[PDB]
């Protein structure tokens, strides 16, 4: 079963949406590798380039739209995610980590801690403070989410 993940790049960090299971992130991402992952992608601000290099994967996001990228992770491990267009102050530290686990139980590991956390991004009062200008965004997780996120970020603009 591929994995469906989608992203919101904001003023220089990128929020992460896991629409299946309940759970949201903070520049960091993981799956099991050879394994296909679609990336459905937008932006709350200006334009942004998602880029992985190792990956050779890349896709540019923008407001109102909805972009798609697919890929498949070849080996295990760490690959560095950067912001690909400059896009202001937190352009050097807009970046990301995705990790390809060994396998399925591993990444529903990760899952797990990640609805252990006390975070949650289910109102409107919780997703724009996040969307506030910040820069080096360290990881976090969030238990919760809004059920239609992505649509209703999108639409704003729509
Ligand atoms: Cu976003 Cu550079």
């Amino acid at each position: 079963k591929p994995i469906t993940i989608e992203v919101v790049s904001m003023d220089w960090k990128w929020f992460f949406i896991y629409p299946e299971q309940g759970i949201a992130t903070v520049n960091e991402i993981a799956f099991p590798a050879n394994t296909p992952v679609y990336f459905k992608v937008t932006s709350n601000s200006v334009m942004h380039s998602f880029f992985i290099p190792r990956l050779g994967s890349q896709i540019y996001a923008m407001a109102g739209m909805q972009t798609r990228l697919h890929l498949i992770a070849n080996e295990p491990g760490t690959y560095d995610g950067i912001c690909a267009e400059i896009c202001g102050p937190g352009h050097s530290g807009m970046k990301f980590k995705a990790i390809a686990t060994p396998d399925r139980a591993a990444f529903d590991q990760w899952v797990a801690k990640a609805k252990q956390s006390p975070n949650t991004m289910s109102d409107m009062a919780a997703f724009e403070k996040l969307a506030a200008p910040s820069e080096y965004n360290q990881v976090e997780y969030f238990s919760n989410v809004k059920p239609d996120l992505f649509a209703d970020v999108i639409n704003k603009f729509m």
